[PDB]
């Protein structure tokens, strides 16, 4: 019995249409989390050197949300940008309760972001105590939108002919269906090293640039699917992910919030109402 957050101090998603100015940019991968001042937020930038040119600009603590972000990218390798919570405290996503994330962004169109691209909500979990190996790491995804490619609209879905591995199900949330996938990577680079994980897909079947994502939902449907998270969730931010090609991204609203049962917020970027 999920209440709806109503508080004042979110902003509605839809009208949040204001281009934002004054980003602070960072153009070199990051070397993991780093915190933001005024904020409780961090960011992450991967930024290959052996590909092209990347920026990644916070439009910083007092508009936007304060997780708000542009990116633009030239042929990368790979470019990941990523800004919200940063947790990797040894406590299980439930610890955390509701999350939701608000956002409105503009982007580049069709085909301007390579042959695979992601744009929504993703981070890690660790689950040490699996009787399965393979799914003592987890690297998860929440997909909102993505460029499509040559071969598949921007306003198609990716499916796992993207994203590899198996369709365990799927739910309805926040308006739309979105596909369950489970993938596990053999060998593959990670927060502990080269090994072999986990990977979670929820896949918004109807692409979208502005709304709000009720997150835990999607953990919560993982979990009765078998996706078990773990002890341990390392974070939770949203993410601009481009494979290669030469685009932008540039966001007018990233809102973080959590909330109880009943919809009190126990977090939320500003802290502060708005005297008029």
């Amino acid at each position: 019995q999920v209440v709806k957050p109503t508080d004042e101090r979110i902003i509605d998603p839809s009208t949040a249409n204001t281009q934002l100015t004054g980003g602070v940019c960072y153009n070199t991968t990051s070397g993991g989390n780093k915190p933001l001042a005024g904020s409780p937020y961090g960011y992450e930038t991967w930024i290959d050197t052996g590909g092209g040119v990347c920026s990644f600009c916070w439009y910083g603590a007092d508009q936007g949300g304060g997780a708000a972000f542009k990116a633009t990218w030239t042929n990368p390798h790979d470019f990941l940008g990523r800004l919200g919570y940063f947790w990797n405290e040894n406590k299980p996503y439930s610890h955390y309760e509701n999350i939701y994330c608000g956002f409105n962004y503009t982007r580049s169109g069709r085909k301007t972001a390579g042959d695979y691209s992601y744009i929504g909500i993703y981070g890690w979990s660790r689950n040490p105590s699996a009787s399965n190996s393979n799914e003592r790491l987890i690297e998860y995804y929440i997909v909102e939108d993505w460029f499509g490619n040559q071969w598949q609209a921007d306003t198609s879905p990716m499916g796992i002919n993207t994203t590899g591995g198996t369709v365990m199900g799927s739910f309805t949330v926040d308006g739309s269906s979105y596909q369950i996938i489970k993938n596990t990577r053999v060998n593959q680079p990670s927060i502990e090293g080269d090994k072999t994980f986990v990977q979670y897909f929820s896949i918004r079947q109807s692409p979208r640039k502005s709304g709000t994502i009720s997150i835990t939902e999607h953990f919560k449907k993982w979990e009765k699917l078998g996706m078990k998270l773990g002890d341990n969730m390392y974070e939770c931010k949203f993410l601009i992910e481009a494979g290669a090609g030469e685009g932008f991204f540039d966001a007018r609203l990233i809102q973080f919030y959590r909330a109880d049962n009943e919809g009190n917020i126990l977090q939320i970027t500003p802290l502060e109402h708005h005297h008029h």
